[PDB]
């Protein structure tokens, strides 16, 4: 069983005999800080999962205190554990936490260097909690950065689908979800997936589905989706000198739905050019619009791979040109680039594609890796400090800001976020929300004593996450 | 709960139907494939998977009705194989016939060797070795984890030898510092306890059960830590006040080591100032068991460190210890906990060697660097099916795309080897049958639903070694 007691940086254990005496309250917030590709705003989310999870109820127990006191007296060959601290809000509070959360409502999209929650103790006996828990809503860096950067591939995807075809039909399906395999664990893994989820509606990681259905909820029956797929063992399978076998079987099986078939086991451009393009031709010209073939490179350099398959189907097949000038392949027939994708590669590839005259139409993403595992908490500098403290009834405004990196600096005092007069986001410092000219602040209480306060649906996230160019 | 049958890739649900007909067996294996770093890798982490996910009933009439439901929505179709489900289920009470066979925990071997094999041991589950990939190919995490923290270990080892003649307290100089900066509780546990194998000093408390739980040390713990400031403890003070919270966090530790963080507003000013002048009574008391370790965390590492160790230095008695290299006195010490990855322990602890500095005066810890900021590609941890029964004849197969040979894969049955010279091989096409190299090194660790072999903590840490710590004695 999960115990909060064990769920923390161990020198926070210290912490409460390091705070200044006559401290009742600790406040402190949490930024994705500014640093002087860009990731100028982030989306919120991610903390409610970890509120219900972890954070609320009857968190302490007798047992858990003693389990805790037990570990780090042999952690620390010594006995520093606050005990009496633990024991106090498990006998005031039956074990719920004296904590007060305040958060943007999640799918907020919001510029880098605004409070985006805060966290404050409601009882003067647990000043120390306050930032004991830093560490586990720190971790909410990673379904924010998840969200965040699958939002800016959608932007990318988004404008060149717009130039190609004049519209963002399948906008939502053209990044999926491949990241499973490349995850660090099964939680990570639903965390990850369910922020991708955010703005895709593709996913092969099915941890993610169970995550949202439980801590957040939508309308449909699922938030996400996937279609049958081969993988090179089953064409491998088949034996070296029989792949058109395992391609007719594969297809064959699946002949009523969209199906998927990796085609690089041996020769990506020999499969492409002359077991789907001559032997197998026959198959996929008949084929559904609601049901194409969907060819799979998954090797060599991701561009130059994804334009010569083009190229060679574009010879094999009839193509038309949309009424942007672009190619489209027929609708029985689309392709799947998901090797080496990343926020990167994904903008060389549209760029490539369109200098090349192919519509984004004709493709769709798989990320694996580069979506879920690649991203780290100094991307967008996810961050949380202590900015307020009350030390012999007085509040005094703290911070840090270090000589010789200004980017650390962090905010003085009560915060609050607001909207600006031309509709953007400021964060004011010092309390100076209090003052009222800037209308309400946005930041919400959805944790407090031990409760969550204030939920949100995942089809509210989503809405609240959404592009500008969806807007529009 | 946990549910296996929802523990994999969506597009596996379909691969039961996309196989050849009448195949009775589906064999494959994990490398750590090969591409001028990285050479070796220490295969750990199985164990963990094995126990927590694979092992005893993971079937119940409940999970495949739940799975049944999820992926009817989630296809818009009825793909899933509930059949075959249903015959685990029945015939083996929910028992996984699988088979995997691999090698010991901890064992260090050398880029594309096999490391670990998977098959069905009942022809109905063909369909049943690929399903489990997903979960299998995140043992990726906490070998690349251990290796990388193993791959840190050789460069301080090389230099505190170097500057200091010996390797006391190696096992000390890397401090996981990872909890906050990785993805989810579970991983926080997975990574810390990887790190473990190499280090003994970690904040991520995590770990700490997942070893107890899943490998067992003959210690009450596998790690440790000391007491130690944060920002908050130091700025809550007020900014004017800065040498007050010091000197009140080191009179409350006054008997056992404490690190204090000293950049909240100037780490040089903190130096040569608080702690060389205001404070210093307080710090050249100290036991040898209690020193002040002073923690800068800001700046170019290199340069802060360098700039940090000549104020000191200016304030403190320093010796020469008997390689000509400089030592702070044995109260104070430094930590470097910002900005720490293999790349930058290696330009730090150089630069200290130069400036004639030894590393015993420092430590580092490092968060994202040890624990996040890996990738499956990093060792390019790979599962693939090597080896086909259909219509009772084995076929070796593998993939081998035109444009990339290093995604070339094994052909056959494997196995592991010692060769003359006392490395590893690994034979493909079940030559190993040949019995030409010596007996299998794998081990099988996993059979129909139980764990058939496994490894302490201890042990695992004693097969993961360096050599330099094996040499003396
Ligand atoms: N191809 C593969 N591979 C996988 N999944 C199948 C998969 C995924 C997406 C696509 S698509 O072309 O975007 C598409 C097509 C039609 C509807 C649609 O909509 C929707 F997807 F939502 F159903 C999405 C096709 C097929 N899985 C995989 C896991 C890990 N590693 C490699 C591989
Ligand atoms: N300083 C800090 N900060 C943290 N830990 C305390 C910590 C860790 C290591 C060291 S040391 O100098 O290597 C050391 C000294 C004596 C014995 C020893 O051995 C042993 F490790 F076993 F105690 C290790 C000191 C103090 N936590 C932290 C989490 C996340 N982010 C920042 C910070």
């Amino acid at each position: 069983e999960f115990n909060i007691l064990l769920a923390t940086d161990s020198y926070k254990v210290t912490h409460y005999k390091q705070y200044p005496p006559n401290t009742s309250k600790v406040y402190s917030y949490f930024e994705c800080r500014e640093k002087k590709v860009k990731y100028e705003e982030t989306v919120f989310y991610g903390l409610q999962y970890i509120l219900n999870k972890y954070l609320k109820g009857k968190v302490v127990t007798k047992e858990k205190i003693q389990e805790a006191k037990d570990v780090y007296k042999e952690h620390f060959q010594d006995d520093v554990f606050n005990e009496k601290g633990w024991n106090y809000i498990l006998e005031k509070y039956d074990g719920h936490l004296p904590i007060e959360i305040k958060a943007v409502p999640e799918g907020f999209v919001i510029p880098r260097g605004n409070v985006l929650f805060t966290v404050e103790n409601t009882d003067p006996e647990c000043y120390w909690l306050t930032n004991w828990i830093e560490t586990i809503l720190v971790q909410s860096w990673y379904p924010i950065t998840v969200a965040t950067n699958s939002r800016e591939q959608k932007k990318i995807l988004a404008k060149y689908l717009l130039e190609t075809s004049g519209n963002l039909d399948g906008l939502e399906y053209k990044l999926h979800d491949f990241g499973y395999r490349g995850v660090s664990s099964q939680e990570t893994a639903g965390i990850g997936a369910s922020a991708h989820l955010v703005n895709f509606k593709g996913t092969d990681t099915v941890a993610g589905l169970a995550l949202i259905k439980k801590y957040y909820g939508t309308k449909d029956p699922v938030p996400g989706y996937s279609v049958p797929a081969a993988e090179h063992s089953t064409i491998t399978a088949w034996g070296k000198d029989h792949e058109k076998d395992a391609f007719e079987h594969i297809v064959t099986q699946f002949s009523s739905v969209p199906v998927s078939v990796v085609s690089d086991s041996y020769d990506i451009y020999n499969a492409c050019e002359k077991i789907w393009g001559e032997d197998l031709r026959h198959l996929i010209v008949s084929r559904s619009t609601q049901a194409p073939l969907i060819i799979r490179p998954d090797s060599g350099n991701p561009l130059d791979t994804v334009l010569k398959v083009l190229e060679i189907l574009g010879k094999k097949f009839p193509v038309t040109e949309n009424s942007k000038g672009y190619k489209l392949l027929p609708p029985y027939l689309r392709v799947i680039q998901g090797d080496g994708v990343d926020i990167n590669t994904l903008q060389e590839i549209v760029e490539g594609m369109k200098q090349k005259m192919w519509s984004i139409e004709n493709i769709a993403f798989g990320s694996g890796g580069g979506l879920l595992q690649k991203l780290t908490r100094d991307l967008l500098n996810c961050s949380f400090k202590c900015s307020y403290v009350v030390t012999n009834g007085l509040g005094i405004n703290v911070f840090k800001d270090p000589v010789a990196d200004p980017n650390k600096r962090s905010k003085k005092g009560r915060l609050s976020l607001h909207r600006t007069p031309a509709g953007n986001f400021v964060t004011l410092e010092e309390g100076k929300g209090d003052l009222e000219e800037y209308g309400q602040d946005l930041l919400h209480t959805v944790f407090k004593n031990g409760k969550v306060t204030k939920s949100y649906s995942f089809d509210e996230i989503r809405k609240n996450a959404q592009l500008n160019i969806e807007l529009e």
